[PDB]
């Protein structure tokens, strides 16, 4: 119940108004918040989270996209965070996701698809140490932890 | 993003309080309402809109059904809008439907399923033309274009 | 139980997305719909429409805006329809609005206002013969009808 | 239509408030309730519903488990109930289920896995005789059945 | 904290599919359920219930309303539980009911106003005694109590 | 439209699980998120934040609370922010308060009334200073501005 991912909702997410909708989904699963921000980062910043796309023709286009507007950055808590959280966002492509996701409810372009969720442990670690501080996550104890676990 | 559906609220959707609902999935999605209207249609005009079932048992009893009340007729916009648009409405049979999707959500019944998809683009294009006047489907720009796509 | 007000989505609630959310409110409360479009109305019809305000310097940039993008005009039906619409829009100018209406849970300003609806019986027939062709009206009655009333 | 099928909301779920919602998914899908109780069982009656368990090293946690708070007890009615209630719920792990599910937007570890559905008609009525006394089951006629079914 | 009113989900709100959201509305708001069953009671207790009524020229037809389909009676416990849930029914008539509460998103006419509560302690105590046998509240405590109160 | 407000989920509402409807609230009204983060700050900034209280019995005890678990804490902005979130937060003490707003649908003691408004222009100035570092505003132009506005 200790893993951690990072979950972001982009610029178009921000900007379509789906900040709060996209935390109810975490929030009502049972997992806990432990790191939040608004936050317009440096292009630097974006370039070091996509490195991994350093090379693809859309990377620039990409950081500018991820650039263009305000991102809710969060770290979320609790038992398989990571590959159920990716499962909550949906397939990465919304064409290709589930209604009943955040992308099969709100998302259709690849490219606009609303969230970013790490995809492993260790990526989720490298990011939450990339966009967080390490003394943003915040130790606390939901008082409803007994009946979720 | 140009692709258009025909999506049709039944009567048994209009009688059981779902046009908010069902226009919802489809607006939260990010697909542009081109054209609405809440009609009764001649009995005609939905003989031609099965007229590929005519030959089937159940045909007269359908047409029956779906004279039977109002019809929330609708055409909508977007990429990939005819097929995301079926997996928006879930299985035609609610039983093999999942959860998150209209009928997953809302129906129970084949011959109850609360709403009508075009299950193809040429489909799609028969059945705009047939349901719509032409000068019936608008033209507009969504403020969020360009974070959609 | 038979008296109808006039409704109108207003080009920023469709453009916002809110046409979904403003249907349920009616719906929900157990008013029928009995009309509805949407149109893209002639700009004669808009200022027939705001002719009592004809002689206000806003009135060039309120048809402007009405003309600014789709309306979705509907026709409710049920008893105190009229003024308990009203009630369900909230005050019109949404700062004197209450959470929980329309324009108190979506709107800030009184020329953003999202939505229309008839300010008396009589500006309701008014309005619901300028918008609607007679035959656009329909007859049917809900399954629940002896549950509201 | 008249399949019956055991639902209940365990301790966690009442705990975590989520009894309106878990009746929304099976009233909103068009099922029929015929009865329901909030109940805090004998630890007899707690066993002999988990009697096909009693072996399983896990038994008497999950005894003390169903004893620790209220649970909502409910039979509902209608076509598949039991296979589309237990679809409804989603996996009996919530790990391995999907978002729109119960336990897919509600939970997260097996063991608290918020509502209990049963897995067959024969075991329905099972737990309909042990849950529920014969006169608790209300015959009732929905407005709707007929747009239902 | 420990006072308890009375509330009824009338054949109307049952009929209509209410029981999900009317159960949100005291859940959400941070009181606790304590008892609850859907029954069908015999008119006997129907005319004891309103007896205060029994003079009245529509005494006959409010009992045979109440007897015309099933009924989820509740028993809420919290703070002010019996004014503060008059509130969130709001107005008995509901045409002078404001929106967000039960009777000012649901309901138009005061002899189908979907729910019943309490009036005030006394009558509180004389229902859930005429409702309920003494057995049948529950006595648990939130996990959440002290971040309630 | 520039005005701004602070406004802090307390840490019964993060515990509660309601900060994505809290935002939601202020989201689905058309007001900007400026500033947001979750924090566990120091007493001494709780001492100040309420500073004006500091002569009051239940001072010591108001303090605690707040360190007792954390806290969103967010500036939004827009038109009369200030008053219309007062309005969106509903009455301080939740007894007072109407269905449809925060408090009015989710709290019942004013000591655990889950959310902080400011209460003026100037009061909502110093707060801002206290919570956040100047460079946490963020500095953006919504897509939907001019159909708010």
């Amino acid at each position: 119940s200790n893993e951690q991912t990072f979950i972001a909702i982009k610029p178009d997410g921000v900007q379509r108004g789906l900040i709060g909708p996209i935390i109810s989904r975490f929030e009502n699963r049972g997992f806990k918040l432990v790191a939040m921000k608004l936050v317009s980062p440096p292009q630097s910043q974006l370039e070091q989270h996509y490195a991994d796309l350093s090379d693809k023709p859309f990377f620039k286009g990409l950081v500018s996209y991820m650039l263009s507007g305000p991102i809710c950055a969060m770290v979320w808590e609790g038992r398989d965070v990571v590959k159920t959280g990716r499962t909550i966002l949906g397939a990465t492509n919304p064409l290709a996701s589930a209604p009943g996701t955040i992308r099969g409810d709100f998302a259709i372009d690849v490219g606009r698809n609303v969230c970013h969720g790490s995809d492993s442990v260790e990526n989720a670690k490298k990011e939450i140490a990339l966009w967080f501080k390490p003394e943003e996550l915040i130790s606390w104890k939901s008082a409803t932890f007994d009946w979720v676990y």
